[PDB]
């Protein structure tokens, strides 16, 4: 089997060295040895993902993959195997959020052109609304205190506390606009696709899910 | 399902290489086989599990959980899977055989503040209640005929004996104040508990229950 990933997509898969390693790279290996799978990993870019997968160039593939609607008209995908969406961020030391933050004067920081944005827009009464071209930027308006939370999506502030924020910051609440990642195959890859979805089960049953997701996400 | 156990408690569940591993483990295991029952498992430290089962946060949870009134309060439970109390240990070559460990015998080791520290107290009258801020104190004084015999609950004296006491130690009757670990559920699960119920009778009619029994604690 050729399993193609991203060329970076942290901490989902990303060169170390010589090998890659991430979630995504430690989760098909888990599944790959229940099945007794052997294979080969084949970096590229996401552009040429779906195409090559529906040429069959390529057998499936894990980067990262938001199962959407319009991507199924394309591909088949397993059950879900990661909850994404977007989350609370605010200063560790403060006790005093939990997506209560409108009109006691609240402040969000979020990058421009996300669905931070729309979401806060609708669900939101901020004092103030602030966007960033990047969310580093956000990160240091937290950092002092112009920002009383920042919003943004799961994995990178779930990877950012445990990293570089490590200390300072914290996370509040969780996934909200909850999406899911899906492992990606051919259609009519039926068997296979069954074979996969019933590793992943096994997987959450037995405990190794979770000590993986612990590993680089740093909670449960 | 969610499924919540102890994050260690030996050797009912423990993290063995990348998943988790016990009793409790191999039992829910089993139970879920014979309802055909998909489940995620979710390590946590104990205090959080009797709130979160009440919460509905947690669908029910095995951690070696004693069946107290004060529990049945809170939670529910089911039928009630392990027999616990306390285990006379002594030297294998030797003849004590109860708790017979009166009159001129005895010399009995034990932990301080701890169920065999009230039942020795009560009733075995000995020479001496030797306690010791832990039973590795205990096992210790046991080694060198300094004590006649052990008090402490029945798994972990099983255990020990099995892993490193091996061969110089042994037991001695069966369990004194028995009490039973249950599995528990949120108030209101009717349903499912008199189904985990009856899938414990199938296990203990067909030999699963003893085989798994014998796996852990080297005996019926």
């Amino acid at each position: 089997l050729v399993v193609a990933t991203d060329t970076a997509f942290v901490p989902f898969e990303f060169k170390q060295g010589d090998l890659y390693v991430g979630f995504d790279v430690d989760l098909w290996a888990a599944i790959a040895k229940e099945l007794k799978l052997d294979y080969e990993l084949k970096p590229m870019d996401f552009s040429g993902i779906i195409p090559a997968l529906q040429t069959k160039n390529v057998d499936l593939a894990l980067a990262g993959i938001t199962i959407t609607d319009e991507r199924k008209k394309a591909i088949d995908f397993s059950d879900g195997y990661y909850k994404s969406g977007l989350l609370v961020m605010v200063k560790a030391n403060n006790n005093d959020v939990k997506s209560v933050k409108d009109l006691d004067g609240k402040v969000v920081a979020v990058k421009s052109g996300t669905g931070s944005v729309d979401y806060a827009k609708a669900n939101i009464k901020t004092k103030d609304l602030r966007q960033f071209p990047n969310i580093d930027n956000a990160y240091m308006e937290l950092g002092t205190n112009r920002a009383d939370a920042v919003l943004h999506d799961t994995p990178n502030i779930l990877y950012f506390i445990k990293t570089a924020g490590n200390g300072q910051f914290k996370a509040v609440g969780d996934s909200l606009e909850a999406q899911q990642y899906g492992i990606a195959f051919p259609k009519g890859s039926d068997e296979l696709r069954d074979k996969v979805n019933g590793a992943l089960k096994t997987l959450r049953e037995n405990g190794t899910y979770n000590e993986i997701y612990k590993k680089w996400f740093g909670t449960e």
